[PDB]
This record gives C-alpha cells, structure tokens and sequence, in this order.
C-alpha cells in the first residue's frame, strides 16, 4: 500500500521525499525515501530475500546484474513516454532484451579549461603537444588528468575504434571485446607519446591533476561532475566542454546512467510506475530532485533543455552521447583489470602497445 525508496547518501534524497510528498498529497500513498548505509552491497542481499525497498537508485551498470538474478522487474513504459527520454539513455537499462529500470541521470567526463591560461581550448588531441610547448614557456602545462584509472584514459584509447564489448540488439559479446584493435592501438600509441614527450606525467594520478589546475598551474584536465564544487571553492575562471577529438573521432567516455528499478518482490509495482512516469520523471520533480543536490544533466528531454543552458550540463550531456554506455555484465571486472595493466605496462615503456593490448585482450 505504500512505498519504499533507496537511494544513494550523496544524491538529493531530501528532494526526492518531496517528490514524494507530491505523491502522497496527490493520491494519499505515503512514500518514504531512505539512504541506507552500504547501500550498494545491501540492496542486493535483501532483495534476495524477497525484501528491500520497492524502488532502488544507482548505476545503471550494476542493475544489469540485479536483473540476471532476479532482484529487478521489467517495466512497462508506453511509446509515449519512451519518447520523453533520449534513446541512448533507455539503451543503458536494457537487459536481455528486456528494460529494468528508468532512466534518471546521465553523467561523464568532459574537457576542464582555465579560461585565463587557455580562453579556447584546443578541439583535437593532436593540438596538445603543440600548445603545451606554448605554455610551458610561460611556466604551465596544457593538460593533467588522472592516468592511474583506465576510466579516465579509455576516451582517448577508444576513441578511433576501441570498444570494450561488441554491443547489438540489446546484447553484450563477451567473446567480442576490441581491446587490441587499430583504434585502441592508435590512442595508445598517442598516449604514451605523449608521456615520452614530456607533455604529460605518467605518475600523475587524481590527486596530482586536481591540485594543480585547481591551483592554476595547468590549463586544461577531464573530470566530471564530481569535481565541479572543488574548482568551485578555488575561483579559478574554468570552463566545461567536449572533450578533444582524435583522428577526427569524438572521445568515447564511459557513461554512467543513474537508472530507478522496481524490485521485483514489490506487490505495489504499478503505484512506482506511476511515481516514476508521473511524479519524478517530470521538469517538477526532476527540479525539485536538483535543488537538493544536483544531478547534472537528466535523461528527460524537456528538463535537460532547461538543465543545458548551462554550459557545463550541455557539455556533460553532449559528452555522454558520443561517450561508450557502461556495460552492465561482471565481465567488465575484468576488463578494468586488464586495461589497467596495459596502461601501466605500455606508460611505463617496459611493454609494446601491441603487447599490452593483446595481453590484455584475454
């Protein structure tokens, strides 16, 4: 008769209970949202017992997942409201053929510029090792950004051909995966000259890049979202844009969907369609969501609009579009192991990028 909502501790909870308050005002149903501590393992050990919250937030890669064990129901949006949110969004809650959760919120990395030190950022990658000589004669650098975590050097690695898994009618090859292919071959190769030019570190890590552009120190990093509020606190005159081209190719960065699932023990499945389609995925609730803690840019096209007239969500937005949608399967465990060695093996310049990339094929 009622329902029961889970939600990650960092994202606007409170705003969602007034969601939720709507909800009840409007039909009476009392909702109670609820950021329950672990909830990212917890959720899937009480579902397995039949228990849990009718309605689950998180990652659309894990839900993937929940649905091959059965925790997730499949929902039934019209054509109508499947119109309402972008396609690619919907294509990062398909599992097995079948969608299993809403999409809510869209998230990837985008290109951060110090307006000062670089008023127009560069377009392609090749121009980089170009305008770092620039900068380096004024004492700075172009660009520093994380390369301990292959999330954040697989846009420029993917960006020619490089793909994790082969993705078609709504089904991930896990014996496709393009790992040692041209592109990758080709962004790697590119990476690691870099590296060996001295543009670019390969013993920085997030840390390192942070403090320095929040500092002033270089022009340009990648980071998403997250990092927005820390640069916020250093008052350096930044930017958000698309991230660098390369060979003509837009960067692919992963892209994280913040999906709603419906548990599949939830007797009171019908009342978190009607939430979800009604009261939250709506420019009211959505707004009302944001103003607690902001989702970035939102799946929902008459919200992201509105969202877009600030550069940096248009940005977030336009890179997760061109980006590659995180694979929902545990075979990319692996996949974050093996590419990482890789990157660390051919940075390192102990292994080839032929090398790495077939061994980490496997």
């Amino acid at each position: 008769g009622k329902l029961v909502i889970w939600i990650n501790g960092d994202k606007g909870y409170n705003g969602l209970a007034e969601v939720g308050k709507k909800f009840e005002k409007d039909t009476g149903i009392k909702v109670t949202v609820e950021h329950p501590d672990k909830l990212e393992e917890k959720f899937p050990q009480v579902a397995a017992t039949g228990d849990g919250p009718d309605i689950i937030f998180w990652a659309h890669d894990r839900f993937g997942g929940y649905a091959q064990s059965g925790l997730l129901a499949e929902i039934t949006p019209d054509k109508a409201f499947q119109d309402k949110l972008y396609p690619f969004t919907w294509d990062a809650v398909r599992y097995n053929g079948k969608l299993i959760a809403y999409p809510i919120a869209v998230e990837a990395l985008s290109l951060i510029y110090n307006k000062d030190l670089l008023p127009n950022p560069p377009k392609t990658w090749e121009e980089i090792p170009a305008l770092d000589k620039e900068l380096k004669a004024k004492g700075k650098s172009a660009l520093m950004f994380n390369l301990q975590e292959p999330y954040f050097t697989w846009p420029l690695i993917a960006a020619d051909g490089g793909y994790a898994f082969k993705y078609e009618n709504g089904k991930y090859d896990i014996k496709d995966v393009g790992v040692d292919n041209a592109g990758a071959k080709a962004g790697l190769t590119f990476l690691v000259d870099l590296i060996k030019n001295k543009h670019m570190n390969a013993d920085t890590d997030y840390s390192i890049a942070e403090a320095a552009f929040n500092k002033g120190e270089t022009a340009m990093t990648i980071n998403g979202p997250w990092a927005w509020s820390n640069i916020d606190t250093s008052k350096v005159n930044y930017g958000v844009t698309v991230l660098p081209t390369f060979k003509g190719q837009p960067s692919k960065p992963f892209v994280g969907v913040l999906s709603a699932g419906i548990n599949a023990a939830s007797p009171n499945k019908e009342l978190a369609k009607e939430f979800l389609e009604n009261y939250l995925l709506t420019d009211e609730g959505l707004e009302a969501v944001n103003k607690d803690k902001p989702l970035g840019a939102v799946a929902l096209k008459s919200y992201e609009e509105e969202l877009a007239k600030d550069p940096r969500i248009a940005a977030t937005m336009e890179n997760a579009q061109k980006g590659e949608i995180m694979p929902n399967i545990p075979q990319m465990s692996a996949f974050w192991y093996a590419v990482r060695t890789a990157v660390i093996n051919a940075a390192s310049g102990r292994q080839t990028v032929d090398e790495a990339l077939k061994d980490a094929q496997t």
